[PDB]
């Protein structure tokens, strides 16, 4: 592949590239927030939609033994989990099946505990949905997220507590969890009868040989209180096919959750999305393959770059995926006045860390799913923005 | 050219690839859910190659153009002046139906619908734990009609808060008068009633007959609505998801937003914004080359029907391709008729069964595919009744 190649994305309808003025305030700044990449799908998903286009007809279409299949093989492949078919439910999305599994799994007024800072709809699925969120904050130990156990236990005791979401690999930081963390987390769950999302969706963007540990993998009784949340959006940069596997081995809890999808009036994938997520999974390694090698090698350049140019600037490597979690704390800026330096001038667009709650304050995320040469020009952009 | 015999076994279909499951047959002919054997207008399908050879498939939104789309068709087709702030986007209107049961009642609330009626709408009020109260339709000259006195009884009920019009009415194509449209606002502007108007069989109105769009008969109407639009039915694209709702009132357009966010939807799939602009922007005289096709269709079905099984009243339909048949007159259960169908004939129809009261006696004949398709179907019908 050609990850070098420059693609157009202004006048593509692109979030990222044609919605600044809506929501930055800027038209001529460098968009590297929002997560999707600047990259091509791979010729194995574009050749297969290109296909069902020719077909020509777009009447109601479903996944069949053969989605499943490629789902379950690729589990297989790339993470060493059995799946079985039957216990896969489709989604137009993750944060879809955020919301449908606290409607299924928790009460009014129950509480759901997640791990700051974190991905914003996480607290949006919950508070929107009139749960509440009760934060077990991650510490920062040795320029590494770790997770405080002994807060975890306080607060996953607390009889409202009905739900964890757990980010794996996390976002941002792109910290992936060890068996011993999940292992950990599981017995504390299973021990105060608390039902577990696990939000697997930058699981396949794995660097330098960092292994994923799929927590429902990991026991029968893990498996019976998971709901695991999977997608080759992250993967393959398709968010925009709304295609998602949501993986739940418990028979009663599948069948609230699909009670949840009906309830809503969902269940139906687009039939682009039925073609993607089969190519995906089926043809999709090789492709992946080059791109970590890709991420590796932007990660290292961004690294080089900070430690020598930018040393009040502290970056968090990730174990996964393309996002760097940067800490500007050292700087003694606003939020607000740290977003507008980056915005006028340096001429870049990094996600503000005050979206994710708290423990963002001082931070920013710089999306690194771009080439080498949109990176350089990146770093440079925040290194001007620090007079 | 729709005489083009196209093949649509192995294709993922619920129509044609999951009959074994829904019906326990993989030998009939399927002429059942609401989807076209047909190809899609070439204006959507030159689109979507666009994005396809664009190659990059990222976070994609509607945008003004998409709203423009949307008010052009609706000024150009109907003469409905909609402005762009009112369009909320939905990847389907049964999601929307969901969505303003949702955020117009509260749980225990009555909702009125007009049966027998599209299967969605129980489904949509009960499963949420609101309460379905009927409005049964009256068979009046051939044709369903209004019950006004009735209607009148049940929106006065004052737990009774949402109305779900289905215009046309599915089944039997019903497109509703002016006249009858006026009244139902009436009733419910009297009650406090708010409408949710399911639309989605309105672009396919047939023999001169003209769809009127509740909200736009006045500012009183328009501000009490939730109208369901989309290109799926009208395109034969319901496998892009794309829908479009109008909601002129600021305070319901914000209560149904937030339905949506609430529920992790507001997002559009790449495609599905592509095919709607497209769609509503260059797609009218591919319609209207279908309105004809399908006029022949019914042609067709009435002439064959009159002459060779004189006991079936064929409904005429006013819109779209799906036809309402009255088996009454042969005398057996809904359950055999069924197995005649589905055994003897061979042929897949929707049993009028599933649409609830008013619907035993009928099935439901989807005559939207080649002439040559609908003239088997026709031919297993009458071999199924011997
Ligand atoms: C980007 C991202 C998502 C997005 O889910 P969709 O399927 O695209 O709705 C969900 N979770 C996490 C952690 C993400 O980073
Ligand atoms: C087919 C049909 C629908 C389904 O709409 P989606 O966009 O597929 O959700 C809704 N309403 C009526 C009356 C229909 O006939």
């Amino acid at each position: 592949m050609n990850f070098d190649k420059r693609e157009e994305r202004l006048g593509t309808q692109s979030v990222k590239w044609d919605k600044t003025g809506e929501l930055f305030g800027v038209t001529d700044a460098l968009p590297m927030w929002v997560a999707d990449m600047d990259f091509r799908a791979p010729e194995a998903i574009t050749e297969a939609l290109k296909e069902r286009l020719d077909h020509g007809i777009f009447g109601y279409t479903t996944p069949d033994q053969k989605t499943k299949d490629a789902v379950c093989g690729w589990m297989q492949n790339r993470h060493g989990w059995k799946v079985n078919p039957e216990s896969i439910t489709f989604s137009p999305g993750v944060v879809t099946a955020l919301s449908m599994a606290v409607q299924a799994f928790t009460e009014p007024g129950d509480q759901v505990v997640v791990q700051p800072p974190v991905y914003t709809p996480f607290y949006h699925m919950v508070e929107k949905n009139g749960r509440h969120i009760l934060h077990n904050p991650l510490l920062e130990k040795d320029g590494a997220y770790a997770i405080d156990f002994e807060d975890l236990e306080t607060k996953l005791s607390d009889p409202s507590v009905t739900l964890f979401i757990l980010c794996n690999p996390h976002n941002p930081s792109g910290r992936s969890w060890s068996r011993e963390d999940l292992l950990k987390l599981g017995e504390l769950c299973l021990e105060h009868g608390v039902t577990v999302v696990s939000d697997e969706i930058h699981s396949d963007l794995m660097l330098y040989g960092h292994k994923h540990t799929p927590f429902a993998s990991l026991s029968d009784d893990f498996a019976d209180i998971s709901v695991t949340c999977a997608a080759p959006s992250k993967t393959f940069n398709i968010a925009g096919l709304q295609a998602s596997a949501i993986i739940i081995p418990d028979r009663l809890k599948r069948a609230k959750f699909s009670a949840s999808l009906q309830r809503n009036g969902l269940g139906g994938l687009n039939a682009f999305a039925v073609t993607a997520i089969e190519a995906a999974y089926s043809k999709g390694g090789p492709w992946l393959d080059e791109l970590i090698t890709y991420i590796e090698k932007n990660m290292n350049e961004a690294e080089a770059f900070l430690s020598t140019e930018l040393p009040k600037v502290k970056m968090m490597k990730p174990d996964a995926s393309y996002l760097i979690w940067l800490d500007f704390s050292a700087y003694g800026l606003s939020d607000a006045e740290l977003q507008q330096r980056m915005l006028k001038k340096g001429k870049v667009i990094l996600e503000p860390g005050t979206k994710y709650g708290p423990g963002g304050e001082g931070f920013m995320r710089l999306n690194a799913g771009c080439s080498l040469a949109t990176l350089q020009d990146g770093l440079r952009r925040i290194k001007a923005a620090l007079s």
